[PDB]
């Protein structure tokens, strides 16, 4: 039915001006000597990026998030996590 074994992950980017384009995102990451060895996604208000390794993401975020400004607005990068789901019922054991 509906199942999946955790695996590849991505990073969520917030505070992205409505003028920001995929070209700028790729140019920004590459300009900081941080190439994307995966896929890039640009959403209206945010964007997602695939990181090669955990170390790369942590280093990239620290070098980007809080250290990079786009369109006069500071870009925020963090692990794209949700873990949000309503639960209807107790648990045993």
């Amino acid at each position: 039915g509906s199942s999946g074994s955790s695996g590849m992950n991505k990073l969520y980017i917030g505070n992205l001006s409505p003028a920001v384009t995929a070209d700028d995102l790729r140019q920004l990451f590459g300009d900081r000597k941080l190439p994307l060895a995966g896929q890039v996604l640009l959403k209206s208000g945010y964007a997602f990026v695939d990181y090669p390794d955990q170390n790369w993401a942590i280093r990239a975020i620290e070098t980007l998030s809080g250290k990079v400004e786009l369109h006069g607005k500071i870009m925020e990068v963090d692990y794209s996590v949700s873990k949000k789901l309503r639960s209807s019922g107790p648990s045993s054991g």
